[PDB]
């Protein structure tokens, strides 16, 4: 029942209810002739919504806000981008123009600036050291260490036992490394273990791209990352 890339035309966004007060949002983008899905999260924050990640671009993110307005009907007041890439910050300007307070760690903001990407307005303190966690309303933000990127954050919704891994966690169907241009391959397995150690009770694990699963996604990602690490030249 989870929306797949073939079921979402580019420019459209689907919402998927994971648990009470927790949705993922699913959008698509074309890249090199293939179409990829991308996930973010929406978490009910009292009578407001906390958004995790843009929908990968300005058009998709406008569609995301319209879909939230139609389906949930609560204001998006804050958004957190979990790393500096365009599937996470692309659309920040759309969110900002709609009155959403946009947040990212100083690490993400610095890297987004270097990359020429959109830059969330607010800085999330307290996440600069591997293993750092901070509360952000109905979620915990966790910096597990460098993995898919040096700044990647994961997001845990304690009320729903939902772990949003972002692009540091691969879906099961991905059996070879994705975009690792900004990755810390040497640290990625250790960073994943930090996620496992902090959230062993997680019941739903949402990858940055593709189908949700359980904590099995963590060891799966480690296996794929290690296989890529050992690629023979
Ligand atoms: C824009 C995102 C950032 S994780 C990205 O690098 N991806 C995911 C796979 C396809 C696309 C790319 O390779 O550009
Ligand atoms: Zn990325
Ligand atoms: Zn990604
Ligand atoms: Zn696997």
């Amino acid at each position: 029942e989870y929306p797949t890339v073939s079921e979402i035309p580019v420019g459209e966004v689907r919402l998927y209810q994971i648990a009470d007060g927790v949705w993922s949002h699913i959008a698509t983008q074309s890249f090199d002739g293939a179409v990829y899905p991308s996930n973010g999260l929406i978490v009910r924050d009292g009578d407001e919504l906390l958004l995790i990640d843009t929908a990968w671009g300005a058009k998709n993110t406008a569609a995301l806000l319209a879909e939230i307005e139609k389906q949930i009907g609560l204001p998006v007041t804050r958004a957190v981008s979990t790393h500096f890439h365009d599937d996470r910050v692309g659309g920040v300007d759309v969110l900002r123009a709609a009155g959403v307070a946009t947040y990212a760690s100083p690490s993400t903001r610095r890297l987004a600036e270097v990359e020429g990407n959109e830059i969330p307005t607010h800085s999330l303190e307290g996440l600069s050291s591997s293993g750092d966690a901070v509360r952000f309303g109905p979620v915990e933000l966790f910096y597990p260490g460098a993995a898919h990127s040096t700044d990647n954050l994961v997001v845990y919704v304690p009320s729903a036992s939902v772990l949003y891994g972002g692009c540091a966690i691969y879906e099961l169907s991905r059996t070879s490394a994705g975009n690792v241009a900004d990755a810390d391959l040497a640290e990625w397995p250790t960073s994943i273990e930090r996620i496992q150690q902090r959230y062993p009770e997680a019941q739903f694990v949402i990858p940055g791209h593709g189908l949700p699963g359980g904590l099995d996604l963590l060891k799966h990602t480690t296996n794929v990352v290690k296989a890529h690490t050992n690629r023979s030249v």
